[PDB]
């Protein structure tokens, strides 16, 4: 038989092979692991979502619940001033919004609403002048 | 100032910018999001670890505790028949082991011991012939 196997991480963050067979006729067995480094949008996507600081947590929670189909943002969510699409690796998206939706001395947060990402992918947006 | 900003996911799964400035002299503001799709080994690495089925949970718990410098495998862990290094995107690693370490009528499992991967990155290794 063969005394080696090629196994890889896939774009779903699983092994491509759920089974390895080792023949008793093999003295030694060689496992070659590859990490292609490519993840599909459904497991590793990003967006950019803008809210008042106080509205972040509610918007993120309802955003996770809204699903990939809604770019992990609740449809017509009043707390969301602007958001991009959820994009995968090598992709781009742009969003334009009215600056009149911002007020001076208010705290604004941006985050990714892709489930679990708000913890790591956050920042502050400030109105200036 | 400008009425647009370029923001990107980075290899730590954070935004490259933690702060965005919008001048109130802008009528509209544009955010251009990029997803380069590249993650560093310290946040998205894989390995391949072989144990008896019954030893998986213990080996993975002690493995996560052992850290990246020990390839997320407890040094000299008796339950671990064989393991690769932890590798990052675009990388490869191999391990060879003696087939004499496997016995008939034992159940063998493999997994990735990179923290959080264990639930999705699993398979069965079967002695055959
Ligand atoms: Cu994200
Ligand atoms: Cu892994």
């Amino acid at each position: 038989a063969e005394c080696s196997v090629d196994i890889a991480g896939n774009d779903q963050m699983q092994f491509d092979k759920k089974e390895i067979t080792v023949s008793k006729s093999c003295k030694q067995f060689t496992v070659n692991l590859k990490h292609p480094g490519k993840l599909a949008k459904n497991v590793m996507g990003h967006n950019w979502v803008l809210t008042k600081q106080a509205d972040m947590q509610g918007a993120v929670n309802d955003g996770m619940a809204a699903g990939l189909d809604n770019n992990y943002v609740k449809k017509d969510d009043a707390r969301v001033i602007a958001h991009t699409k959820v994009i995968g690796g090598g992709e781009t998206d742009s969003v334009t919004f009215d600056v009149s939706k911002l007020a001076a001395g208010q705290d604004y947060a941006y985050f990714c609403s892709f489930p679990g990402h708000f913890a790591l992918m956050k920042g502050v947006l400030k109105l200036v002048d």
